[PDB]
């Protein structure tokens, strides 16, 4: 099966790419696996595959860390992500986000039901597993539990059957047959949970599939629209119908090649202690435990030699930056265009801990609007900060066409030099806030509301007659023929490869 | 003579350090010298010495570019700066700024007058030079003139004789015997000019010395206090009295080893076209010419084989970042401490185009103050933004003790995650603004007033009981013995030098 359609094949692809380190000696799931993975993420090293995990029994489980993190080289920086999508490993961010948006104006391709698959090779009922005995990692030393779920896909369906959502949300082991996890507004798992709670008749049928098709985990991490079944979006993106098997204990359908599947229910009534979890902004607040959603596990099914993917998340750079930030930015780009705003590109700078999104403006279109900074900032912020796709983002930075928003250095240059603090900004206090950011939930104001800003780094003439500067840089402050001469004589004169 | 006391010896030191490229074939001062230098600055390469400058006659002049820019390696990143000060080339930023502040609580060491020096080896009177015939560089293609003065020291004295100021301010050739340049409030050259204008009797006696002692050009770039003669500050810093010769045509005194000296007057009445100049923020606004100060040159004296230093300034990284930003930050650190504020360190992040300063707070002292963010931000901003040392800085970022302000990545992490936009900030509209920043002079509001902010990236418990998080990073989320194990097995397992 192709890498983008089968996690096992994706692991092969990483090896083949010389982008894997297989570690065949014993590694402790208590912190050691995650510490190695953290080091990988902070240095852009090869992804670690832990084949000998202390406490692995009955095939459960090996671990792959850093599945969506960065490679060291510029040329294939995003290659792990490209490998989730059948793209060349040299794909740019623009090309990856375009691929992730491509299904938004295609008919869905619904999934195909098949009678069995590798995820049925082994099973454990209600009397044979114990989640506390599996080699579930402790990812950060102050975490409030062992976070089994950092890169699997939750599957829940609306009561009426019309929407099946796939998404990533964290969960940790509570006891032998339960997890606790985050289920928070406006996320689709929470929206579906609310529908079941209002019906009031039963717990939510649920499955959690680990090691799913890579193209599926990418859509799981993207805020595609309300009511859109991710499986059909992924089908359209990839040009093929995904193959799903039925769960044994419920009528949900999981990818046929899933490494590990949990089947059970998400309670509409019960909660249990959850967190703290070291995460995306780079913090853990020891002891900050709160009641979370509670999941009951009734059955485990799994591949022979199952592999659990893991995100050792925190400070730069991991899946929480490369996938959450970038995919939100992609959706924001589209949302802006659908609202008739002249946005060409969007990216969440890593330097902002993916709390900002830079929006590149087609300033010829802006000029034709005949507007002003105050008005345009208000319009952009009203569209983005009132939509789910903007939930995690607290600062929008508007920049003109000379800025490559995929280059954080250029975003920072524009922000620092073109946006006058206060005057060129509009604060938004009456919008949903993201409580996970430390200055929100652990800050001075309401955890759930406000704290957002649009920062206009467009210069005044960009609204009127056009850019009226040139950069004081080698590119823009010297004629072409001189630049080329300098370059051609560089090593000759005595000064100091694209792949590397 | 030592490198820090003699520019010629400093050039030697750079060679010796393998930090110079001598270019002995013809180079055009019209853009080519500056384009090579710009490329050096954008890549942290070796400093260029142009020994064969098209239009060099009668010994005037060779050019050294990038005298204060960065080296490529981390270990000696600031070595060029360290070479201005007799510090080891591995000196940290903290050590360089401490050296620059050290004379602030020492008695001055006044300069020593000597009868002659190398700067007297050659001379040209009022009938023998023509500034338009010298090989003065065109530094950026859209500059409004040929900027002879980017790294020399202006020397002016108060009418009463009690204060002699040394400072860098740009100047360009106006005609055969005049320059025009920036002379703007609150700069000391402007403050002294105002004193002469109020006396009303004569133009200001002036000299401009190029290729001065490196320790002197560093003080020239620092906002030491009003009324303090830089020569005595530099004497105290270096532990030696600087040797000065008298000018031939006035009673000012110049460093004995100056490469090139212009003698003349700064008019109290006349002005001429000046600018635009590609500069520190990274921009040139073509055609943005305005009346500047006008200097008359009566005499040139110069060393045999004179060398003119040049800053090809603009986008990162050059003297306008490494010296202007860092030295302002140093002075701000001291100012805060003298106002009883618990600041331990200050630095202007390069990523902000040196428009921000990050202030590291001793949070044990903060806790004892028993204050709040609003109050503390107001206090800090009132001290800094009402003082000349704060003139160029538009955003102050307050951070706690875990942050290394000399590391821009850590400043950006703290700013993005600990400061809630709006709520955790105080805007200052009734302070002097720096008009050179594009969002000021080319922005939406008053060029000279406001646009400043204090951004509090202290978390709430840092005011009360102490830090209540740990970073989700390899350093803080794993015990010591595990970290060390991981490190010791890193290459063993299959993953990938301090000087490199
Ligand atoms: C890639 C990834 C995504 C994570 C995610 C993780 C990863 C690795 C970790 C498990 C390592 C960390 C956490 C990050 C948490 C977090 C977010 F990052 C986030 F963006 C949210 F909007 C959010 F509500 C949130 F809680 N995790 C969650 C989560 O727990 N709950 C959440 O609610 N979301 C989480 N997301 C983000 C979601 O997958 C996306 O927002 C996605 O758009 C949700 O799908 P849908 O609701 O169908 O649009
Ligand atoms: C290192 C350096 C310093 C430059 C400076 C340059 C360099 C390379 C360039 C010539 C390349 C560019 C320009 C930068 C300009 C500029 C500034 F950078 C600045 F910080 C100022 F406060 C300012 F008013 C200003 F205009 N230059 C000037 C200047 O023209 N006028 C100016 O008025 N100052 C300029 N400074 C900065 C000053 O040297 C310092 O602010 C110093 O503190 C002034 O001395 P004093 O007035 O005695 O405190
Ligand atoms: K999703
Ligand atoms: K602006
Ligand atoms: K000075
Ligand atoms: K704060
Ligand atoms: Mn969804
Ligand atoms: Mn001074």
């Amino acid at each position: 099966q192709p890498a983008h359609l089968c996690f096992r094949s994706f692991v092969e692809a990483l090896k083949v790419d010389n982008d894997l380190v297989e570690i065949n000696t014993p590694i402790d799931p208590n912190l050691e696996a995650a510490a190695i993975t953290r080091r990988v993420c902070e240095t852009n090293d090869k992804a670690p595959l832990f084949n000998n995990l202390i406490g692995m029994k009955n095939g459960l489980f090996r671990i792959l860390g850093a599945p969506g993190s960065l490679r060291k080289s510029s040329a294939d920086r995003y290659g792990r992500l490209a490998r989730h999508l059948a793209l060349p490993p040299t794909a740019s961010m623009r090309e990856i986000l375009d691929k992730m948006l491509s299904a938004s104006d295609m008919p869905p391709i619904p999934p195909t039901i098949v009678p069995t698959g590798p995820c049925k090779e082994n099973s454990l009922d209600d009397s044979e597993f114990d989640l506390t005995e599996l080699p579930v990692p402790l990812i950060h030393k102050s975490d409030g539990g062992k976070y089994i779920q950092t890169y699997g896909m939750h599957i829940v369906q609306s009561p009426d059957g019309t929407w099946t959502n796939w998404s990533i949300a964290r969960a940790m082991v509570h006891d032998k047959n339960h997890l606790t996890g985050l289920v928070i507004p406006p996320q689709h798992i929470w929206q579906i949970h609310q529908m079941w709670k209002k019906e009031g008749r039963s717990d939510v049928p649920w499955a959690l599939a680990f090691g799913v098709p890579p193209a599926a985990i990418m859509a799981s991490s993207m805020p595609i629209p309300d009511g859109v079944t991710e499986a059909g979006y992924v089908g359209a993106m990839t040009g093929s119908s995904l193959e799903l098997v039925k769960c044994d204990t419920n009528d949900l359908y999981v990818p046929a090649t899933s490494e590990i599947v949990l089947e059970g229910t998400l309670s509409i009534s019960e909660t249990g202690p959850e967190g703290p979890f070291g995460q995306m902004h780079g913090y853990i607040f020891p002891g900050d435990t709160h009641l979370g959603a509670k999941y009951k596990v009734n059955r485990i099914t799994y591949r022979n030699n199952a592999i659990m993917p893991m995100s050792s998340c925190g400070r730069l750079t991991d899946e929480t930056h490369t996938m959450i930030g970038s995919l939100a930015a992609a959706e924001i780009r589209k949302l802006c265009q659908q609202n008739d705003l002249p946005i060409t590109d969007a990216f969440a700078p890593f330097e902002s801990q993916v709390t900002w999104v830079a929006l590149r403006v087609d300033t010829e279109k802006l000029r034709a609007m005949k507007t002003t900074s105050e008005g345009f900032r208000k319009r952009v912020g009203d569209v983005v900060f009132n939509h789910k796709a903007g939930y995690t983002i607290h600062r929008l930075v508007l920049v003109g066409d000379d800025i490559d928003v995929y280059e954080g250095k250029d975003v920072l240059w524009a922000f620092s030099t073109r946006c006058r603090p206060g005057m060129d900004e509009t604060l938004f206090e009456d919008v949903r806030g993201f409580p996970l950011i430390p200055y929100m939930g652990h800050g001075n104001g309401p955890a759930h509301r406000g704290g957002k800003v649009v920062s206009d780094a467009l210069m005044p003439t960009e609204y009127t007659t056009g850019r009226n500067w040139e950069a004081a840089d080698f590119n823009q402050s010297y004629p072409e023929d001189l630049k080329q001469k300098v370059l051609d004589n560089w090593t000759k004169m005595g000064f100091s490869h694209h792949h590397h």
